[PDB]
């Protein structure tokens, strides 16, 4: 059986919450990346893209596609998805809203420029006054030091991963919120987190106006 | 102990999917109806919204918060998640296609009459060259009454809800696709469906203007 093979763009987009959770859980994995509209369409119509997108994953005998079908198997399997089904419920609560987040975040440098300044500062008041509160309640209510379960789980990990792109955004939105500068700090110092935070790891970039057109291009 | 309760609209939205599975896995639930900004204030303000959003369950003592905790915990429960984490892959996989296609089709009434006819040309383009398709190569690949496992799983309640709705939209889109009618049928006569399916039920009509001025006047009054 393989290393699982990552089939995106060279960049972040849509892949890169599983490109931490594989390096988290310390699962070696390749990447194919898509240079052209020319290497999406050969995917398409060799009948690797069950719904004609990226991200696909190749793993264990299958080719997944679904940004969360890829996250809850890899979850799954090692053991980053707690350990019952009333866990599982937080788990997926809190990384729901995680993701909606950072949805916004990743749908960010593709908006009009002229309503940039609008969804930054909606995002920001989102962050400040909903998503880093709601968070920072979790962790001051059991005062342990995972989300869920007093054990590192996925959510450790997509929260973390979302508290590096909120500092490359604005450093002071985390100040009023001492739990997540610690939970950050803790999680970056995972053997596994820290190699992955490392240079030349395959941690990919923020985009640039370069990566912003060729995804166009892509498309 | 009490029957599962669901914090929305008196309508579809983002909570009929969680109708659809509960009633499909045969349990009775409530409804307490989210009427006016006041309403929604009060479960925010009890604390009972962990992001200040609906849809809203409380089941099994818990509150439960976004669309698909609510449908992972009751399709686990229920054991509408398949039997292994591979099932699980495949059953995930198929439905966050559906969802893909749901959220486009749930945001279709609040979009301004100007985008309107354009996303509703691209949302039955997408259901007949991406969609169908899909799911049609899938019964077909196995030839099984069931998308994963051969046995009912969530997916197969998730894809005959959308199946419903697309009926609605223009019946001719699924003309093409005969492994999605059959199992549409047989879907549609199990016994918990069949009989969520029955006029009467807490299935809901699809959105008209009086909803979505009640949306809007929840959020913006
Ligand atoms: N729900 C999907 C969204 C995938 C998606 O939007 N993919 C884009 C690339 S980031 C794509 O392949 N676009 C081509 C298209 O949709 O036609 C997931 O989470 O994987
Ligand atoms: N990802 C969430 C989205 C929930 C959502 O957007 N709910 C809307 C109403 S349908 C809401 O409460 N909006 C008010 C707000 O966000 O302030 C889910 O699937 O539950």
């Amino acid at each position: 059986a393989e290393k699982p093979k990552l089939h995106y763009f060279n960049g972040r987009g849509r892949m890169e919450s599983t490109r931490w959770l594989l390096a988290a859980a310390g699962v070696e994995f390749e990447e194919k990346f898509i240079k052209s509209a020319e290497d999406l369409d050969k995917l398409r119509n060799d009948g690797y893209l069950m719904f004609q997108q990226v991200p696909m994953v190749e793993i264990d005998g299958m080719k997944l596609v679904q940004t969360r079908a890829i996250l809850n198997y890899i979850a799954s399997k090692y053991n980053l998805y707690g350990k019952d089904i009333k866990e599982r419920a937080l788990i997926d609560m809190y990384i729901e809203g995680i993701a909606d987040l950072g949805e916004m975040i990743i749908m960010l440098p593709f908006c009009p420029p002229e309503e940039k300044d609008a969804k930054l500062a909606l995002i920001k008041e989102k962050i400040k006054n909903r998503y880093f509160p709601a968070f920072e309640k979790v962790l001051k209510s059991h005062g342990q030091d995972y989300l869920v379960g007093n054990k590192l789980s996925r959510a450790d990990i997509h929260l973390v991963e979302l508290l590096y792109y909120v500092e490359e955004l604005d450093s002071s939105l985390i100040s009023s919120f001492p739990l997540l500068k610690a939970l950050k700090t803790r999680i970056s110092n995972l053997p596994t987190v820290k190699k992955f935070l490392q240079p030349g790891s395959p941690r990919k970039p923020p985009p640039d106006e370069i990566y912003v057109r060729t995804v166009y291009n892509i498309f």
